[PDB]
DNA sequence: CGGGCATGCCC
DNA sequence: CGGGCATGCCC
């Protein structure tokens, strides 16, 4: 069987899709989101809010869990890992996972014993009684371009609602450039898109 | 007492002097010297021939070290080591080694038990009975520019030649830059200096 | 091969 | 903060 897994999107029974914050226009805005790429660009080790939109209550239990893969067929059967460097200068996150998760009390670190890629799971929790999503905190710990590890390959961020018996119920994702200027490159790519696209 | 070693330049009672090959004029030529800077430009992991010049024959049983120190008080008193990656990626030499010689049956790689300084050290040969130097084939395991280790930071390889009962009998040192295009980057820096140095 | 993009950093 | 150098890599 594959060890790639789907990246297709699902929004599926409950009508579930991510949502991400307005930015400021600064070159090194910390955490920016391109709507026309389906791109994060962001600062490594920082706060990437994500938000979980759903239509439906998803069942008691469901989990919520982030794991990266190379976005090009290249690196694609490859797992995605920390560079040697951020795992040395390395909480529960182990060192060698890219995607740590901030400000919850239940998350879990997972190495597949099959695949060997890593993920990172919390329980998924239905909006506070106003708000319509429910906003979870990513971090990146390397670059896109760390050497020894991403090496510049762009990610995709697999987000993938499930409930406790195992069963996909919604599955999206975005694509990730950790770099040191997130608005620079934002403006850069989008540009390269309208002149090359 | 100071764990830093001295960089001064000593060519001593056997007037020690270190000679270089010249090189093309390759943009990526992988190993060229300029006498302008005292500085070799040269590419990762191969090959940089360095001429040992003496005036007098050192006495039997003398020791040639080289030792790599940060060039710019802002990192001297650190240790230069290979970066994590390419530690990982790594014979005799210890994989934590930056600089390693080929080409020698009596290597011996040093670990300072004090001041945790790595060096490389060969018995001294006399040239072949023709020749006016001896020639000694070192590797530099790193880009001047790798993250987590040099990062950017020049360094100075330190040559000594020391007796068997461990006196200085000569010093010399040069700069060096790991880099992918030594061609580029020697003449770059040549231009520099004409033009701000 | 040499031109020119890349992208973390300038200090 | 935004301009512009850096430097391994383009694929
Ligand atoms: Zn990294
Ligand atoms: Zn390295």
């Amino acid at each position: 069987s594959s060890s790639v897994p789907s990246q297709k999107t699902y929004q599926g029974s409950y009508g579930f899709r991510l949502g991400f914050l307005h930015s400021g226009t600064a070159k090194s805005v910390t955490c920016t989101y391109s709507p026309a790429l389906n791109k994060m660009f962001c600062q490594l080790a920082k706060t990437c809010p994500v938000q979980l939109w759903v239509d439906s209550t998803p069942p008691p239990g469901t989990r919520v869990r982030a794991m990266a893969i190379y976005k090009q067929s290249q690196r694609m059967t490859e797992v995605v890992r920390r560079c040697p460097h951020h795992e040395r200068c390395s909480g529960l996150a182990p060192p060698q996972h890219l995607i740590r998760v901030e400000g919850n009390l239940r998350v879990e670190y997972l190495d597949d014993r099959n695949t060997f890629r890593h993920s990172v799971v919390v329980p998924y929790e239905p909006p506070e009684v106003g708000s319509d999503c429910t906003t979870i905190h990513y971090n990146y710990m390397c670059n896109s371009s760390c050497m020894g590890g991403m090496n510049r390959s762009p990610i995709l961020t697999i987000i993938t609602l499930e409930d406790s018996s195992g069963n996909l119920l919604g599955r999206n994702s975005f694509e990730v450039r950790v770099c040191a200027c997130p608005g620079r490159d934002r403006r850069t790519e989008e540009e390269n898109l309208r002149k090359k696209g």
